[PDB]
């Protein structure tokens, strides 16, 4: 059964709910992005309005084969009326697609759905700035003051000028990056960039893409794994069984490794900067861990809700245990507190 944070009162609308079978009184189904844990439950056999992001839509059809009649996708930053109600989409600064939901309820309460987000100053001069948000449901994913990473420019410079001088150092050294979702694209299109190279990937990765609106992608990535020195696997190849066993694969046409792990935090990010991260190695193949989010940082986060001033938040991420959802709501009170609302 759907549960209490997935509902929208005063509507017939959920959010992020497709696991639960038909829900009671639901009319229409949104899906803030395209992660399996948000849209677990969808296949062709769905025949309820999804609303969603044109990119959202795109993955819906050709990954999932959800029918196009059932398919309801909305422009950005533009009021838009759904089963007599007026909402609007913006973004959220996650992986492509991904959204934030503004609905505009008939009694005069007006809710703000953050989706999956990493909170920016940017949004403080979207469609938000001009009005009051009553009730908050919030990525609290981060929700703790020892979850700090750097910007993700600074991640980018440091993954740019670490493969830049590695294959400088020796031109047949192959760098390769993780993935296992949508996301982080600019990690492996950087490099590549900085490189001279298209990406190499798997025929499933490519059509992946190929969903994602991205500006000149066919002239950045191929399925010609011989004509590209940047490639991208699987994160569960990336350790030195499956890195070994990748070069094998590429006929004598490298002798060094160097691979990327994006992850999010980690708790190395408590005494480690950016700039002095070092990899693990073996022989000739090293492994870099990298600390490139797509979730707000606490600071981010505390930032964002304290110039929104919301009169109620519920969270959406970390709610299972009494002592995290005890926590956040501490949290919540001194940020209400110091900012006065
Ligand atoms: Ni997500």
């Amino acid at each position: 059964t759907c549960p209490f944070y997935k509902k929208i009162p005063g509507t017939g609308f959920t959010v992020d709910a497709f696991q639960y079978g038909v829900v009671e009184g639901c009319t229409a189904y949104f899906l803030t992005h395209f992660h399996s844990d948000h849209y677990a439950g969808l296949s062709k056999h769905f025949t309820f309005p999804v609303y969603c992001s044109e990119i959202t839509g795109n993955l819906l059809k050709n990954k999932l084969h959800v029918q196009e009649q059932y398919i309801h996708p909305l422009p950005l930053d533009t009021e838009c009326i759904v089963n007599g109600v007026k909402v609007v989409l913006l973004d959220a600064n996650h992986c492509p697609g991904a959204v934030m939901i503004l609905f505009y309820l008939p009694n005069g309460t007006v809710i703000l759905h953050t989706g999956d987000f990493r909170a920016d100053p940017s949004m403080e001069r979207s469609l938000l700035a001009d009005q009051k948000v009553h009730m908050l449901y919030l990525d609290t994913t981060y929700c703790s003051p020892e979850y700090t990473f750097p910007s993700q420019q600074e991640v980018i410079r440091f993954a740019i000028n670490t493969a830049f001088e590695a294959v400088t150092l020796n031109p047949h050294a192959l760098v390769v990056c993780g993935t296992y979702s949508i996301g982080k694209e600019k990690v492996f299109l950087a490099i590549a960039d900085v490189l001279g190279s298209k990406v190499g990937m798997s025929q499933e990765k490519y059509k992946t893409l190929q969903c994602l609106n991205i500006p000149e992608i066919n002239s950045l990535i191929t399925t010609d794994m011989c004509s590209s020195l940047v490639h991208l696997l699987p994160m569960m190849q990336i350790n030195f069984k499956g890195l070994q066993s990748h070069l094998k694969k590429c006929g004598g046409k490298y002798n060094q490794i160097l691979a990327f792990r994006p992850t999010g935090w980690t708790h190395s990010n408590k005494f480690t900067r950016i700039a002095d991260v070092i990899p693990q190695t073996k022989g000739n193949i090293s492994i870099y861990g990298i600390p490139y989010s797509e979730h707000s940082s606490y600071l981010e986060m505390k930032r964002f809700v304290q110039w929104l001033k919301p009169q109620k938040i519920i969270p959406t991420v970390n709610v299972g245990t009494w002592k995290s959802r005890s926590t956040m709501e501490k949290y919540f009170r001194e940020w209400k507190l110091e900012a006065g609302y």
